[PDB]
């Protein structure tokens, strides 16, 4: 939470660079800008995931340009833990992401190209041992379920409080079956871990910077994860963010990953799932400035072409 001359003296200190700005963009980041390059840094309170560099070290290595890659510290590091902390600095992408930028055909078959390589990437036994499998954790919707009782008019509630209740009432028949029928396709599924594959877990519109030309990066890699390729493969046509809808677009992106066969299943599964998790965790948040955002997207979820129609219409 410092600012720019505290900033800039680290910069300075354990990467060597020479930057006179170090703006803030409202775990921290910043727009230092050097005397002729642009950086992105990350200011992150405690040492967490380091399961996250591993992958991207994996990733570059595997040569897939689409990642951006962390810059060096004069110690010859990514980061800069700084006596058990963390600091992270990346070259500056001036690129909007899916949510305003869309892709064009050619650019949605670049993402065929990459989506697959890291599905094909192998992952080291050893890093394989510190990522996270795919269970089907029933935890999920016991937290959403544990929200039908939750739901009862107590005057200490709160402008905001009461119309999630209200809205989520007002929704209730749609939930229970995004539940149960992600409660019915778990199933159906019989665990394969030996075909599970590296997934970037959360691959929406909103982890894609679609930059100019054709060039365009992957990010967000903080829970990467080994999982049925339809982990990822079930945002191609997801509708998250009210965006990656558009059918004719499904075609152009499989068209740069290959035909490999998708099981619908997981698929359907997948879909009705994250909304779930979602449901429950926009919810156990509204239950305190993310609380106004918290409702804002999940009362999305519901619009018309969102997450959950493209989950219950079957268009796969
Ligand atoms: N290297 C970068 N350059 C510019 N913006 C970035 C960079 N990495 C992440 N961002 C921004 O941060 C948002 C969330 O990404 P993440 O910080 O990885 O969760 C993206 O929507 C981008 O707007
Ligand atoms: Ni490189």
């Amino acid at each position: 939470p410092i600012q720019a001359q505290q900033l800039i003296e680290l910069l300075k200190v354990h990467y060597g660079i020479d930057i006179h700005t170090a703006q803030f963009i409202q775990a921290f980041a910043y727009q230092a800008d050097s005397e002729s390059k642009s950086y992105f840094i990350k200011l992150k309170y405690g040492y967490h995931d380091e399961i996250n560099l591993s992958i991207i070290r994996l990733l570059h290595d595997s040569g897939i340009k689409e990642i951006i890659f962390p810059i060096h510290t004069l110690e010859a590091k990514l980061f800069q833990q700084l006596k058990h902390f963390k600091i992270i600095a990346y070259p500056f992408i001036h690129a909007p992401n899916g949510f305003t930028q869309n892709l064009t055909g050619k650019q949605w078959k670049q993402l065929g190209k990459v989506l697959r390589q890291i599905h094909e990437t192998s992952v080291p036994i050893s890093i394989q041992q510190q990522l996270r499998k795919e269970i089907y954790s029933p935890k999920w919707r016991e937290i959403v379920r544990s929200f039908y009782n939750q739901i009862e008019f107590d005057n200490s509630d709160d402008k905001l409080t009461a119309a999630f209740k209200s809205f989520f009432n007002q929704n209730s028949a749609a939930i229970h079956r995004l539940v149960d029928t992600s409660e019915k396709l778990s199933k159906k599924i019989q665990p394969d871990l030996d075909k599970y594959v590296l997934c970037h877990s959360d691959i929406h519109a909103g982890n894609v910077l679609v930059g100019n030309e054709e060039s365009i990066y992957i990010i967000d890699w903080d829970e990467p994860m080994l999982a049925p390729k339809e982990r990822d493969l079930m945002f191609i046509g997801g509708g998250v963010g009210n965006v990656w809808n558009k059918p004719h677009e499904i075609q152009y992106f499989y068209e740069g990953y290959g035909e490999i066969n998708v099981d619908k299943t997981i698929l359907s599964y997948y879909r009705h799932e994250r909304i779930v998790e979602d449901i429950a965790v926009y919810g156990q948040d509204l239950l305190n400035q993310s609380r106004l955002e918290s409702f804002k997207y999940f009362k999305e979820m519901f619009d018309p072409n969102n997450v959950v129609e493209i989950a219950f219409a079957t268009e796969q």
